[PDB]
């Protein structure tokens, strides 16, 4: 009867996901991964819906299973925030049902999920469905993520009872909290300074310190 929506990218992780799974695919080309950059921000900032960031920087370079799986190997458990598998079981002793909503893709959650001990089936994320020599083939948006965190809450929300705090710092954190899903926001800032969001929130957290301190 009380949870917690965790972000992945710049919250439970340090770093933008899409991005570190890309570089290598666009080592020849650092101009198309500063234009990835750029478009994330936009999203994440609500300049632009999030499908819209999404498709475009998917067009821009769309990975492999295999990249995500590198990723993985590379990334999984050193990028994650300072401090935050201990913040999660905290939390989980406290009461709550720990949950992750984000725009990154699930494939890449997964392992951080894990060494987490976080759900499989607690993680609302971009869904992926893959050829078979590893090359993209689409999105699979059974779930609603790739449209929103507000369409993949409101399809799961018959598995989320009581109070939802939601974690996260970006412009689609705080929707779920102005639609009334959550029933409050914190705005996570120890990454990036979003300024649009942070203008926004009630409460702001630049560590895992302060994030405790605003829940328990
Ligand atoms: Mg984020």
């Amino acid at each position: 009867m009380k949870n917690i929506i965790f972000d992945f990218d710049s919250t439970l992780i340090k770093k933008e996901s899409l991005e570190l799974i890309l570089e290598p695919i666009l080592q020849k080309s650092p101009a198309k991964l500063k234009e990835i950059e750029y478009i994330t921000n936009l999203g994440m900032q609500g300049d632009i819906s999030f499908r819209d960031s999404l498709q475009k920087r998917l067009a821009i370079a769309s990975p492999t299973k295999q990249s995500i799986k590198e990723f993985s190997n590379k990334y999984c458990p050193n990028l994650l925030t300072d401090g935050i598998k201990e913040l999660v079981q905290d939390l989980k002793n406290k009461g709550f049902e720990i949950w992750i909503f984000s725009g990154g893709l699930s494939e890449s959650i997964q392992p951080f999920a894990d060494y987490l001990n976080i759900p499989r089936e607690n993680i609302f994320a971009v869904e992926t469905i893959w050829n078979s020599d590893g090359s993209f083939k689409e999105l699979d948006n059974s779930n609603g993520a790739c449209d929103s965190k507000l369409s993949a809450f409101d399809k799961a929300k018959g598995l989320i009872d009581g109070e939802v705090i939601a974690i996260g710092d970006g412009y689609t954190d705080y929707q779920l909290y102005e639609k009334g899903y959550a029933t409050k926001f914190i705005a996570y800032m120890e990454h990036i300074e979003r300024e649009k969001v942070i203008n926004l929130s009630k409460y702001v957290a630049r560590n895992v310190a302060e994030l405790a301190s605003l829940i328990m």
